[PDB]
């Protein structure tokens, strides 16, 4: 193994300079399957590691994990192996009542409440993506035909209290993050996710190629608990979408 | 006489209008506002200079900020009041990319925050990114023309000289918080330096208003005065075909 | 020209040292026409400047604009001419119940609510304005006769959410400004501004004198809406004041 | 399940109130080899759960991952099923001098370089262990006789930036940890690792006791790649102590 | 004197390494009368330093005054001298339900609601207690038999608004402490004092070992008492010193 | 027997006083105190020596406040709830700039805030500034007594050593804030180090109460390190004589 975490080598990529990058390490190998000759190449930890083909062209499928450090330790360590364009496919719950559950969303850029990316750039720096990956999602949702709303989502380290949920051990919130989701929700923001804030600062800073898309599968204005049937299917829908864009940036 | 408190206009003046090119300068308002059909002056105040055009049978207004955030604040605030819901920026910068050449033109995505008026409408951590759609137009009438473009990054700053990181001032000393700011910068990939993006950007993506950014290369820091009205010329030709394609 | 922005050289000030800077370009006319021999120097953007002779001493008056950028480039360029003394007149809106439209302030200090000020800076320094121009300002003012409050500032990078305006096209403010102006009027805050945060922090630390002064044209507690006939009266006196310590400070 | 991640029920844990929560899902089997009656409950994404038996009393071993943000969602859903002591056991790069490899570190309280402890507690609250699980891990190390270290630790949320590395894609690091080990080092902080902030503050205050304990793998005065020997051996004297650890606080 | 402020040299101390440092000048005495052959050294602003003995070895009283600076200055040239372990004891207005007046408490770090503890490291590095000295502690609170609680303390630079009092001159707070007396009863937070995030910080972050003592003298939540809670503390503050020697 | 927590005085103690001057060494209190008519000691607590006496016919206050903001909020609002309205400050200092000298006086018209307390009674982008009446005052005592005076910024510091950045110290080390912060004061235009005025100042003038700052200088930071103990002596009395006068003026 080139890297600390990964258990990968240079020759193992055979030329690859894009990865699709989900967080769940159980759900590489269904993405990887929608893609000419798949094969397994590692896993270890959180990281699981799939290769396939693109139009004869060499594309790789690595999971992150959840949450900003490890997203972290996965981007440096591919960008190490030749990795240039970076592309984050996962679930939201979003804050908008106009978002429906089965949307998709693509993210123009992202609020950060996260750590790791001040580990890049100071907090005035934006967390932006790119302008290619941003067009070639957009285009590649309108394409399959989804309901798509493109804009800014917010990432948060925690899952309950930096997403102000209540129904939790102690009850609380703290002070910093007490009302903010009415905050958020009147400056527009569309979602709630883990991992773009410290992926997209990372990549913009640094000279790499990053784009975000995610599938709603709960919205929390009407509800709290998603649905297990509609959820594989708006998985399936929004790993189409990636797919073609990976397509278009080759 | 006026249903806002500085700019001096009325909901009737603009006509329908909800588009408004943002300029910096009072003195090229009337050069924009010259390359559409029927050009009309409205009003001059202070720093706010406003002028009436055609554009496919649409009308659209163009509207001089100023320099600086504060002002730029007070403009885009009351142009929502009076209808305009799509603001695109064109200005001058300075390139601090090796790269990049005088003459180029350069289309903003997101900003750096080195301003303070920004923090007034969203905190920090609240990305000053360009509306999609707005971006979009500008890319693709940046080719129509025929251009040398760049798509990124830019630092927006408070002040033109300590924040830029200049040195030839008065005192010759830059405060320890932006010592060594440009090189930062430059190994973060940021394209160039200009002065109201930010406060922009911002405000309007916090807003639900559409924002677009647009700057042509006058000077670059790591290296002519008619060279810079050719490229103003550039520049100005693609903002208003971009403009075209919002309508 | 020896600067950037203001369009002028060294040659045009005839050793002057000393320069009033209002806010309105449309005002600098009008306060050059009340001193000796005035004349037209230059005019671009925002920056107009003219020439005036104050028992037999040249004087310049230049207009800096509204907010702290455009503020920043007026003064650092008049430095480098040679102007060694700032004195700022301008408008403001009174935020203390004893306080009535028509009465002048003059400003100790600014609470720094600016970006400019920290590009000169860090927020701990005091944006404090010098002894002696204080002084002038305040005996100029019991020289014509008026009603005269001392004290502190607060000088805001906005004119509507940052002076917490609610009638605006959103209608919310930020979470940082919320009841931001309350707490102002029990720390003795007397008034709002847009300038004198930047004017105050970038002349005091490089060495350069800086006062302010301010008439009242409306009062935060009372009404929203200005006059016509009472402002007229305020500007015309407050402008006497400003060249009467001129003369005080040559 | 009664939690969102982990596919747990409270009747799985049949009354524990304690839980081993390392990093790595495939240490978990290992851990609960250690103790009686060791069985399997549930795997989902990163987070492993191992049911076993202390003394008569029932146990949880659990997989938080790399990062704060799935431990911060492990120590959640584990306190909703009736966990109230947590004892975390990991592998680090020590950064002093006096420390040698295969030296075990207690960990007193940690330095918060990560995001999610600042969604439970503000910046100025301490990350600091409990005292009664402090001691029984420095009482168990000195039972197997190793040689021990207790003090503050480096908690970060990237293994490369924000622990200093250079030798990476960029070969860059940002402005506010260019030079901090040095500042570290001089302070007298004995090591980094990804976890103990988070888990540490948001343990502290909630009300739930936690400690913390670490084998070294490298020195990085001395060299930066662990040696792949006696690191097997380094691990296996750390999972003894917290083992022991955990019978005391029964 | 070789120092400053003090008023002593390295010779007054006779080879002393420990400290005991109360806040009150005049309390110096009555600690120093509970060990063996005490004498009075030096008395300068509100640092008064005594000497004595304890089973034979000589320890240090030194009086800090209320703060994080004055604090600062006292542990600085006490470490110039020679003094490596320093032992705080003081009172306290406890802000839990649970804690009665009259009980002991024993600090593991504190709330950084201070200035001077960034003279010495950032606001994320931990105020924490040495734990040889936070152990000698509970151990001597045990050997008196004394009601003992053991957790994170609130340490601020002020006596009024930073600890939520409003029965002041204004009658306001500041926003940043308005509300915060209860975000930090929520978080299990014992009590209020003013010196323990600057001693544990600086000593902390230079290879000192420091540990904290209080007896509670009121409960925010609800003459006498106040003498013998005092007298209850200072009796496990210098038996903590007996097995720190 | 006491109104007050801290200090031991009850406001009939005060017999009707509303300004006070406090300085720092409780041991330097009745110095001030013998200076003005019929001088009592009125009580002696902690850091806090309190005395009373008699300005042009008016009752004032001396009270010691400790070093230290802390300890500086604690003496000023138990003696503005006893009814003082204007407070005095009297200290020495270290000059930091070339052209200031041993034994001059410095009027401080505000504050760099480098401590914790003031931000317990204002945000930090509230400046730390003096009254301007008693600024007034004491820059025409300090001509009227004829002294070489210099008005303008101070450095407040909650610490004496890392915080002025001494590097003469148990550990040699100074933490990366403050590591060349005192050229960066320099080149700012900044006359000095104390260690209360931010405090002080900030919590009065939010607070409607009025406050002054006066400092002879008894070292210079580019020339020495170690104060000469008799211009010490010297520029203290020199100090003293002019605080007082600038409370005749404001009575
Ligand atoms: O609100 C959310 N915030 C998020 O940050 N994410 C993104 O994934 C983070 C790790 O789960 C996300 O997706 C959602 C939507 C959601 C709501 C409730 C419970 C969820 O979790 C797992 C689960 C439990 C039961 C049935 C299906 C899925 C997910
Ligand atoms: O470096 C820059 N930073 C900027 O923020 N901007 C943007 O305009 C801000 C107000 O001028 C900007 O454009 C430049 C490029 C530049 C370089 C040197 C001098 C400049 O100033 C005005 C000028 C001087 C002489 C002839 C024409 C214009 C502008
Ligand atoms: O509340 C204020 N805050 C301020 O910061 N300023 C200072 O001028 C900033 C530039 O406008 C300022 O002056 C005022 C007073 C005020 C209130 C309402 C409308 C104002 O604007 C221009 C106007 C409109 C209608 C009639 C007369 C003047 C000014
Ligand atoms: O320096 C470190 N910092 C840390 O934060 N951690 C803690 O584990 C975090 C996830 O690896 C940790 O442990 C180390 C020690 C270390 C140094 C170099 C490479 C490392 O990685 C994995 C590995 C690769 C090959 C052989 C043995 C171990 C670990
Ligand atoms: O609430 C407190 N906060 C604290 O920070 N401290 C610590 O001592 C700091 C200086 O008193 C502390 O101890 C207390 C308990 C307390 C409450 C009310 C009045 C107090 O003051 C002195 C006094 C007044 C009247 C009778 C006896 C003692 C002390
Ligand atoms: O540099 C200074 N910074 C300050 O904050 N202060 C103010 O007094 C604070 C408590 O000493 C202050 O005064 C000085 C000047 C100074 C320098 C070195 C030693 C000092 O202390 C007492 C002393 C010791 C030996 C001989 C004379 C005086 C005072
Ligand atoms: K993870
Ligand atoms: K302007
Ligand atoms: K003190």
């Amino acid at each position: 193994s080139d890297v600390f975490h990964l258990g990968l080598t240079k020759n193992d990529l055979q030329g690859a300079t894009l990865a699709i990058v989900p967080g769940d390490p159980d759900r590489v190998e269904k993405i990887a399957a929608l893609m000419d000759k798949p094969v397994k190449l590692a896993s270890h930890r959180e990281f699981t590691t799939w290769r396939a083909e693109l139009d004869g062209k060499p594309v790789i499928v690595c999971s992150t994990g959840i949450g900003g450090p490890s997203t972290s330790i996965a981007v440096e360590e591919l960008a190490q192996l030749g990795i240039r364009t970076f592309l984050r496919i996962g679930t939201t719950g979003a804050i908008q009542p106009h978002i429906n559950v089965g949307d998709v969303l693509v993210t123009t850029a992202s609020v950060r409440l996260d750590g790791a990316s001040l580990h890049f750039a100071p907090l005035e720096f934006p967390a932006v993506a790119d302008f290619e990956c941003t067009t070639a999602l957009v285009e590649a949702a309108k394409s399959i035909g989804a309901t798509t709303h493109v804009g800014v989502t917010a990432s948060s380290d925690t899952f309950y209290p930096g997403q102000e949920r209540y129904d939790t051990y102690s009850g609380r919130v703290v002070r910093h993050f007490k009302g903010s989701m009415e905050e958020w929700q009147a400056m527009g923001v569309m979602n709630y996710e883990m991992e773009s804030a410290t992926l997209l600062t990372m990549c913009a800073s640094q000279g790499l190629r990053a784009g975000m898309v995610a599938g709603v599968i709960v919205n929390r204005t009407q509800q709290e608990i998603p649905n297990a049937e509609t959820m594989k299917q708006t998985e399936s829908h929004a790993v189409k979408i990636v797919v073609e864009a990976a397509r278009r940036l080759l």
